C-alpha cells in the first residue's frame, strides 16, 4: 500500500569469493545465505560491510585486518554494490 510500494529497492548485493577472519567483527550471524545476513545487519546500526561464509555471517563496521581464509561457500559483500559507472 501507500507510495512505498510504488518504488522498488535493491536487496541483492552478495559476492561469492572468500570468508573473513582476524578482523574486528562487531556481530556475526549463523545463516546460510547472505540475504538473511542482510536483514540482521539492517537491525544493527554498526554494520556496513557484511561477510557470509559456508554458514556464518559477519557484519563489519569498518576495515582493519579482516582477511580471507576459505572459499567454501563464502559470500562476502560491502555497503555499496554499483557506484561510479557510465
Amino acid at each position: 500500500d501507500y507510495k512505498d510500494d510504488d518504488d522498488k529497492v535493491k536487496l541483492t548485493c552478495y559476492q561469492n569469493g572468500v570468508s573473513f577472519t582476524g578482523g574486528k567483527a562487531i556481530s556475526e550471524a549463523k545463516a546460510a545465505s547472505s540475504q538473511a545476513c542482510q536483514e540482521l545487519c539492517e537491525k544493527d546500526a554498526k554494520c556496513r560491510f557484511f561477510t557470509l561464509a559456508s554458514g556464518k555471517c559477519s557484519l563489519f563496521a569498518d576495515d582493519a585486518a579482516l582477511r580471507p581464509t576459505k572459499s567454501d561457500g563464502a559470500v562476502s559483500g560491502n555497503k555499496r554494490c554499483i557506484l561510479l559507472e557510465d
